[PDB]
């Protein structure tokens, strides 16, 4: 067994010369040489935590799309008794958008291209009636030619708008839609669109637009820029405790986008405005975002595929489910 930073990375004959890349969720990430098609790859070691592991495997194996990270191989023991670690193999990318925003100014041409590819991937995901629910810059991988792939489906769910309602004060904080702090479990597609709006804002300025320190700090940051919600938007919130909290706040005026981003393309600001809408019912959907004049140069519905079909247990059946789902790579 090759060892990496004091750890067993038992990835067999096929994958050699492992280099530490970092640690995402789940554990260690190394790159490795694949001797079957002579190209380096990324390998994640996996040791509840079982739930999100299973969820992701199940989704990523069903999805096939240029803008979604795939699964090339899965390595595990031949038997359930012997199975401890599971190794996930994926295409090696150069960087993620979070690391990129820390260090690099982006041209409008790059912002436009990135945003197109995010939406193109999201169009597919939503057509399968799946919510990602944790879109943020670190879950967006880029290769050396700026091709983009969405990763980490650990928090993903099937859409369920009939059961979205919940109480007041019930994923990553900065990219959370406002309705989540107010009356929503985040079971509708509109919460992903909000996260893309945040990512877009972050691409225009190299900084998180709403960096809340905590739950309600997040909300007052949003309202500090969007302004106090209208009576019509408030009427949509029927839970008295959410509504009366909002009514207890001082009046805030909308800060116009062109003041926050004085050198942004005006078309980008017009799309941003429609993504970061307080009322989820008024918020643009992904197909409409794709058709927006900002993305005209890329928009091509015949090259924007949709999925062919849309989508509580003891720890014993879960180990077993992971085993069964990973059998195809044996
Ligand atoms: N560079 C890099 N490439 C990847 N492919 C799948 N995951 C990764 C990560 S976390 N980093």
């Amino acid at each position: 067994p090759e060892m990496v930073r004091g750890q067993v990375f038992d990835v067999g004959p096929r994958y050699t010369n492992l280099s530490y890349i970092g640690e995402g969720a789940y554990g260690m990430v190394c790159s490795a040489y694949d001797n079957l098609n002579k190209v380096r790859v990324a390998i994640k070691k996996i040791s509840t935590y079982c739930q999100r592991t299973l969820r992701e495997i199940k989704i990523l194996l069903r999805f096939r799309h240029e803008n979604i990270i795939g699964i090339n191989d899965i390595i595990r023991a031949p038997t359930i008794e012997q199975m401890k670690d599971v190794y996930i193999v994926q295409d090696l990318m150069e960087t993620d958008l979070y690391k990129l925003l820390k260090t690099q100014h982006l041209s409008n041409d790059h912002i436009c291209y990135f945003l197109y590819q995010i939406l193109r991937g999201l169009k597919y995901i939503h057509s399968a009636n799946v919510l990602h629910r944790d879109l943020k810059p670190s879950n967006l991988l880029l290769n050396t030619t700026c091709d983009l792939k969405i990763c980490d489906f650990g928090l993903a769910r099937v859409a369920d708008p009939d059961h979205d309602h919940t109480g007041f004060l019930t994923a990553t904080r900065w990219y959370r839609a406002p309705e989540i702090m107010l009356n929503s479990k985040g079971y509708t597609k509109s919460i992903d669109i909000w996260s893309v709006g945040c990512i877009l804002a972050e691409m225009l300025s190299n900084r998180p637009i709403f960096p809340g320190k905590h739950y309600l700090d997040q909300l007052n940051h949003i309202l500090g820029i969007l302004g106090s919600p209208s009576q019509e938007d408030l009427n949509c919130i029927i839970n008295l405790k959410a509504r009366n909290y909002l009514l207890s706040l001082p009046h805030k005026n909308k800060v116009p986008w062109n003041r926050l981003f004085p050198n942004a393309d005006s078309k980008a600001l017009d799309l941003l405005d429609k993504m970061l809408t307080f009322n989820p019912h008024k918020r643009i959907e992904v197909e409409q975002a794709l058709a927006h004049p900002y993305l005209e140069q890329y928009y091509d519905p015949s090259d924007e595929p949709i999925a062919e079909a849309p989508f509580d247990l003891p720890k014993e059946k879960l180990k077993e489910l992971i085993f069964e789902e990973t059998a195809r790579f044996q």
